[PDB]
């Protein structure tokens, strides 16, 4: 694409921010899912409010035309909803304004061919009424993976943003359940917690990195997407989450090198719940959070503010390399011994899109049980 690189930089600006708070806590974010979802609302701003939001996506307004922002977000957002996709990567936005209000129909217009995101009105006066509302769009629109997102709703709510992804990836190459067993995982350097853990023995994209002080795993999703998995060696998990950089996630992908080992990875579920208003502040975005907010995009005459944007993020990893079978690939096993890799503790990983080279998923597990 274009815009990637500043897509990366988002990502790891906001990974570390959330890493810096805490070290016990998973974290599992969509770059590309927040960041479309204010490039889209800052179509519907003005001056320091619409200037503030691109910035704080990592764009220069003073070396880069916005017309290519947006360009390459429908593109982008474009291949992510192709009904052919065997990704199958459910997302979306729900925007949600105060009933009788002004919209600029051209904004209601973009929001729709651009950022191919819905537009609702609701009455914001009857709290525990309007938020059973915004989790029933979400549930009709996630298959019901995500339920109850919204706990509570603020008293001069007029504008709520709900940006949703789920995702559950089918391997090239897939593990066979029959071999997946209970195995520690160490969650510290003294203490265990048993998980599933799948494993085969296969040919990988695997290798050990210096510089990372880290295994480095590569492994393909049908759909043309690719997961890199981080295991630290002991004691390395902040260097690695330092070192981290767009430049080296793409070194590691154009190489195509496989070779022998015997691999343990975790299957499980993670979730991100994220209150975008508070997140979002530390890097920087909050006029549009304010009163001030320079929303005549939306609106043309009353006064409007974001007052509510939340973010969940949701991705499971199992063993199957589709709902069924078929192909069936056949890897021919060097004589050698191979190195058994256990990714048995903390771990950062990303999936990247193959074609753009953008960043669908950031996260860490910490612990697999919470």
């Amino acid at each position: 694409n274009k815009i990637t690189p500043n897509l990366a930089e988002f990502a790891f600006s906001l990974y570390r921010q959330l890493a810096h708070q805490s070290n016990s806590t998973n974290i599992l974010f969509s770059p590309v899912s927040i960041a479309a979802a204010f490039a889209m609302l800052s179509l519907g701003a003005k001056g320091d409010t619409h200037d503030e939001i691109l910035e704080g996506l990592n764009f220069n307004l003073t070396e880069i035309p916005e017309a290519q922002i947006h360009e390459g977000f429908q593109e982008l957002l474009r291949t992510l909803n192709q009904p052919d996709s065997q990704l199958q990567l459910t997302t979306g936005n729900g925007l949600f304004l105060s009933e009788g209000l002004k919209l600029v129909d051209k904004f209601l217009e973009d929001v729709k061919k651009l950022y191919h995101s819905e537009a609702f009105t609701v009455n914001f006066g009857d709290t525990e009424e309007a938020k059973k509302q915004i989790n029933d769009y979400v549930e009709k629109g996630t298959q019901g993976k995500i339920v109850d997102l919204v706990k509570e709703l603020d008293r001069d709510t007029v504008f709520a943003l709900v940006n949703y992804i789920f995702f559950k990836g089918k391997w090239e190459r897939p593990f066979e359940v029959k071999d997946t067993e209970e195995e520690d995982f160490h969650v510290d350097q003294v203490t265990t917690v048993k998980v599933p853990m799948m494993k085969r023995l296969g040919m990988f994209n695997i290798q050990h990195s210096k510089k990372l002080s880290s295994w480095v795993l590569l492994m393909k999703y049908l759909g043309n997407a690719t997961a890199i998995f981080f295991l630290p060696d002991e004691g390395k998990l902040q260097h690695l989450e330092n070192e981290l950089t767009h430049d080296i996630i793409t070194k590691f992908l154009e190489n195509e090198d496989r070779r022998s080992a015997s691999l343990h990875l975790p299957k499980l579920s993670i979730t991100g719940t994220y209150d975008l208003k508070s997140v979002l502040g530390q890097l920087g975005i909050t006029k549009v959070f304010s009163n001030g907010a320079d929303l005549s995009g939306v609106t043309e005459e009353a006064p409007l503010k974001l007052s509510k944007a939340v973010h969940k993020a949701v991705l499971t990893i199992d063993e199957k390399g589709t709902e069924a079978a078929g192909a069936m690939f056949l890897e021919a096993i060097p004589r050698s011994i191979p190195p058994e890799v256990k990714f048995n503790k903390p771990f950062v990983f990303l999936i990247i899109e193959q074609n753009t080279k953008a960043p669908l998923f950031m996260g860490r597990v910490v612990n697999p049980t919470q």
